[PDB]
């Protein structure tokens, strides 16, 4: 006898313009393999968790904060047919940074969704 | 890039034989092909073999048996599937790992196995 598993671990890293809650073009080919393990592993789930920079009004972070996690959301669900309900998403407003906010390269890091998706089969 | 995946693989095979016997039973070369159908998809993945005996004969015996039987798992690997050979440990561990009662045939017949884990990850 033979007993195995498999277990899915991946990590997706977007980052956004200011403001903008758009997938930029080329996040397009990681989204799609997010989706292909998805289809590959049917138990996966996603945690998708949005971030800002710390500029700007408090209300406006927390909106598009969790507008970037839900655009990357978005685009599995429209446009690979994902469950929504498999994936789950949150934004932290600025209160996650993973880099310097005093310069224009920092923000640019924190501007971000980062999506670990899980699953076994 | 943007992204990192892992897939990490984990298998466990047993394999069992006939008393003073390291030869393959034909009923255990399907879950060997599918390991061996593993270990190409996880082209990094390794095995670590084990061989056993039951407590009756020689002591040199078993110790010798113990490995002929891991390296038969391994030899089917190398040779039918061609598994690259230093991916595969083999080790004998005589009687000294017994699994079931070694006063039945039945519990004999479980120790004198194989058992090994393949594990890594694409
Ligand atoms: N011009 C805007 C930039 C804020 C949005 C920013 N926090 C982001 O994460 O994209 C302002 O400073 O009010
Ligand atoms: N009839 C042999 C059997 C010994 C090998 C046995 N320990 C095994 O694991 O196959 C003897 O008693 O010397």
């Amino acid at each position: 006898h033979m007993e195995l598993t498999e277990d899915l671990n991946m990590e997706l890293r977007v980052f956004f313009d200011t403001n903008k809650s758009n997938i930029k073009d080329q996040y397009k080919p990681e989204i799609a393999k997010v989706a292909e393990k998805l289809s590959e592993y049917p138990n996966a789930t996603a945690r998708i968790e949005g971030h800002t920079d710390n500029t700007g009004p408090r209300k406006l972070n927390e909106r598009l904060s969790l507008a970037r996690a839900n655009s990357v959301k978005s685009a599995l669900v429209n446009e690979y047919n994902v469950d929504a309900s498999r994936l789950s998403t949150q934004g932290f407003a600025w209160d996650q940074p993973i880099a310097d906010n005093k310069t224009k390269e920092g923000r640019a890091m924190n501007r971000r969704v980062f999506a670990t998706i899980t699953g076994s089969r």
